[PDB]
């Protein structure tokens, strides 16, 4: 129902005004849904996941998250203290090394793995892919995200932290997915956050408290941290029966807090992820 002194980002997507500390959410909490965190992997043994995280694939020497990125974003997606969808099932897809840098061919293979792996998983409510990465433009990277999107995964992707138009970044520039920009605690666009027309929605992405490796917690910033909020939100909304995978992105845009964000350039949408929860 409510999470007192939640991280500011969870409290944000649950209210129209900034500055709040409580996260209001339906009891569903993303149950019956699944989110594929495609990043540095997940420390599944973090007790904040309560066994609901599991590595399903890696592209490196081991499955462990030696970085922290993936378990952070997995935590924002669905840790029960730092998660939007606190009851969602999380799958780890390690396409990024422990240094946080993988090849496009690896990221692409990860996206097509998920597009088929979901078929041997139970997700009666729907399937999300939080894709907290990005690089320069690539039609094939863009193609893999679109393939993942058309396969029936609601794909959320970060706009990138270059403070530029996201049109030059992939899979940020793939139109069919959900290109998420980063906001800050005071309803400003994050200083690093990319923008542009391809952006669909903005997520809390500055100073985001979430799980870390080693059983720790950490506060980090980036559009990489904003897309878990949206992917969690989509996993939350999908469970509630509000939207499908192929329609959740434009659903979150229609029900977003509109016009609240400052420093939004003309042409970029002024929408902010919002669960519109009535208690």
């Amino acid at each position: 129902a409510a999470q007192t002194n939640a991280p500011w980002g969870l409290a944000r997507i649950s209210s129209t005004s900034p500055g709040t500390s409580t996260y209001y959410y339906d009891e569903s909490a993303g149950q019956g849904s699944c989110v594929y965190v495609i990043d540095t992997g997940i420390e599944a043994s973090h007790p904040e996941f309560e066994g609901r995280a599991q590595m399903v694939k890696t592209y490196y020497y081991s499955s462990r998250d030696g970085n922290g990125h993936g378990t952070h974003c997995a935590g924002t997606v669905g840790s029960r203290t730092y998660g939007v969808a606190k009851k969602t099932q999380l799958f780890g897809v390690k396409v990024l090394d422990d240094n946080g840098s993988g090849q496009y061919s690896t990221i692409i293979a990860g996206m097509d793995f998920v597009a088929s792996d979901k078929n041997n998983r139970n997700c009666p409510k729907g399937v999300v892919a939080s894709l907290s990465l990005g690089g320069g433009y690539s039609s094939s990277v863009n193609s893999a995200a679109a393939r993942l999107q058309s396969s029936g995964v609601m794909v959320a992707v970060a706009a990138g932290n270059n403070n530029a138009d996201a049109r030059n970044y992939s899979p940020a520039s793939e139109p069919s997915v959900c290109t998420v920009g980063a906001s800050d605690r005071y309803d400003r666009r994050s200083s690093f956050s990319n923008y542009g027309s391809v952006l669909d929605i903005f997520g809390p992405g500055t100073s985001i408290l979430s799980t870390w490796i080693g059983g720790s917690t950490r506060s980090i910033s980036g559009t990489s941290m904003a897309t878990p909020h949206v992917a969690g939100l989509a996993a939350y909304l999908m469970t509630l029966g509000k939207t499908t995978a192929a329609s959740a992105c434009r659903y979150i845009a229609d029900t977003a807090n509109k016009g609240d964000l400052s420093n939004i350039p003309f042409g970029t949408v002024n929408l902010l992820a919002y669960n519109n929860y009535q208690a």
